[PDB]
C-alpha cells in the first residue's frame, strides 16, 4: 500500500503450513525443480515439510530451498508476512509492475480487509 517501506521484509521467514510452494532447489534432483509443492509442516520456520503436489513424495526443504507461487484472483492465499501474516485471503488482482498482488483477508476480525501492495514473497498459494 501507501507505505514509507521501501524494504517489504517483514520477517525471515516466510513458511507457513497449507501453502503451495515451488521448489527452485533442485537439490533433490530435477524431478523436483521448479514443480510445486505443498508445505505440510514447518519445523523451525526457516525449513519445512513440502508434499510434492504432483510426484506425492514428502520432502524436506529449507526456505531457501523454496519459492512462493501465487494463484489466479478469486483464489485463496495465505498470507505470510506483515501484519496481516497468518491470515487467509482472497486474491483479487495482482500487481506485477511492484510484484504485488492486492488480497483481502478472509480471517478474525480482519476479514474484509482488502488490502493492495502485498508482495508475491508475502503471500502463498494456499492449499
Amino acid at each position: 500500500g501507501e507505505e514509507e517501506k521501501k524494504r517489504t521484509a517483514r520477517t525471515d521467514y516466510w513458511l507457513q503450513p497449507e501453502i503451495i510452494v515451488k521448489i527452485i532447489t533442485k537439490k533433490l534432483g530435477e524431478k523436483y525443480h521448479k514443480k510445486k509443492a505443498i508445505v505440510k509442516e514447518v519445523i523451525d520456520k526457516y525449513t519445512a515439510v513440502v508434499k510434492m503436489i504432483d510426484s506425492g513424495d514428502k520432502l524436506k526443504l529449507d526456505q531457501t530451498h523454496l519459492e512462493t507461487v501465487i494463484p489466479a484472483p478469486g483464489k485463496r492465499i495465505l498470507v505470510l508476512n506483515g501484519g496481516y501474516r497468518g491470515n487467509e485471503g482472497t486474491l483479487e488482482s495482482i500487481n506485477e509492475k511492484t510484484f504485488s498482488a492486492t488480497i483481502v483477508i478472509e480471517t478474525g476480525p480482519l476479514k474484509g480487509r482488502r488490502v493492495e501492495g502485498i508482495q508475491y514473497e508475502d503471500i502463498s498459494k494456499l492449499a
